[PDB]
């Protein structure tokens, strides 16, 4: 799925995810969020199962963005965990955790959970 | 927190997280899980906020492991999202998503969620 | 939103949620899962914000199902947390946690996370 | 575990959870949060597995609070999903989702995830 995964993806919020899948299971790229305390591209890194099951199962993968670039610092990081599904209308179906740096007092409210679906179009 | 983060960490389950923090916000290292369909070390990559707030907030960070190495493939990836807290008893407080590759029929049960606390000792 | 919420709802998996919203903030009804270790109807109870914001914000709500009825026991419970959004095509947008009873050794893998979107049709 | 569950619990934040477990699987009671936009008691309802596995597994359960009482409205609801574990140091180990009512624009940031551990003392 190296070929399947590598390229430009769009989620339901209009964010842009550009990724290269390595033969070693590496994910490298940039992420641009259509929403939140973000502007322009942020470095992402992650991993994927480079030898997935042959039974029509999806391909497990995940990656991280730290919301600091030359323009802004949101003192936060998002991790997406999900699976790539191939075929005519390929998808990456994810769930994500966004953790902010907080004081110990505010730690209980440090983390958001959500879900993003990425497609090759739109 | 490059110095603070870089090194060996242990979670409440007995797992071992060895990581180097780069000046650029990179996280790289290996993970050994004390539990689940895992043996020996797996590659990890992620990101951290290399310029956190100076108000005593923690440092946002995340990373991914894909559960394939030369020994095993568990067709799954975990992402940890959390914050590094410095001082005498330094911690990385995380929550994590573990997604398995699944069929479309089993996709609803693809993802576990949990929480890991990492310390420099035990 | 007492009127808006009360009735029959369907999620993307084909599951059926039948609920009565009380003036006091109560939710009561039954749930029928199209998937997993489930048959027929299970009791549900929950809560909703009976006096939501007047700014077009959605209505916060949650409920629980324990997966025991007269037919089966899946030694598990799901909680849905989300918001009701009114207007022409009303929705309940949720995220859910499914916890199984486990041994202390398997407790790390006790909890699934997912997302369900409920509509009045389909 | 009707007997085991019924009574007063306290979490790591110093919150108070007062619950009665019904023979039918019902949970009813009140919750007082030491943190966030909250004061005094809020109604809670939920469910638990009234006939759990006899293999030493914990008991699955869940409950909801909507953060409206006669004093305040935080336009939000929390659901706790977890398991009760019996014996000398009885625990309820939970994960939780807090959803706020939001605009469609802010819906991506609607939901916090955390974890609470409840004990009979402290
Ligand atoms: C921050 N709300
Ligand atoms: C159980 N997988």
């Amino acid at each position: 799925d190296e070929a399947g995964i590598t390229g430009t993806w769009y989620n339901q919020l209009g964010s842009t995810f550009i990724v290269t899948a390595g033969a070693d299971g590496a994910l490298t790229g940039t992420y641009e969020s259509a929403v939140g305390n973000a502007e322009s591209r942020y470095v992402l890194t992650g991993r994927y199962d480079s030898a997935p099951a042959t039974d029509g199962s999806g391909t497990a993968l995940g990656w991280t963005v730290a919301w600091k670039n030359n323009y802004r610092n949101a003192h936060s990081a998002t991790t997406w965990s999900g699976q790539y599904v191939g075929g005519a209308e390929a998808r990456i179906n994810t769930q994500w955790l966004l953790t902010s740096g907080t004081t110990e007092a505010n730690a209980w409210a440090s983390t958001y959970v959500g879900h993003d679906t990425f497609t090759k179009v739109k």
